[PDB]
């Protein structure tokens, strides 16, 4: 039932880069999904206490959310685009693992994932 510490958004010894693909992931991918009508549940880590989901963190061992992704992109935490893409995929997968098909939260994740795939399809080549 307690909430774990949120995923790491700062790590000075972790190598980082600012590239055109990571810039695209913030400016295009991370803005398009953030502004969506169904973004709200995914804008911060899941609060297992407030949401009365005591089982959440016993099932979801790799939690992820757009709030964490936002901070990671803004504070230049990533080395490459694949690390960021993996975070988005982890967020959607966690939602599908914890919930059942047709659930409101699953429908919300599906709408965001559709857009995510549309935008990632246009990921620019590395400069
Ligand atoms: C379940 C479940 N599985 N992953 C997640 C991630 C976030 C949230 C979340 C955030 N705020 N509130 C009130 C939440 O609950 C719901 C429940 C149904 C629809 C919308 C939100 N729920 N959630």
């Amino acid at each position: 039932s307690m909430n774990p510490p949120p995923p790491e958004t700062s790590n000075p010894n972790k190598p980082k880069r600012q590239t055109n693909q990571l810039q695209y992931l913030l400016r295009v991918v991370l803005k398009t999904l953030w502004k969506h009508q169904f973004a709200w549940p995914f804008q911060q880590p899941v609060d297992a206490v407030k949401l009365n989901l005591p089982d959440y963190y016993k099932i979801i061992k790799t939690p992820m959310d757009m709030g964490t992704i936002k901070k990671r992109l803004e504070n230049n935490y990533y080395w490459n685009a694949q690390e960021c893409i993996q975070d988005f995929n982890t967020m959607f997968t966690n939602c599908y693992i914890y919930n059942k098909p047709g659930d409101d939260i699953v429908l919300m994740a599906e709408a965001l994932e559709k857009l995510f795939l549309q935008k990632i399809n246009e990921l620019p080549t590395e400069e």
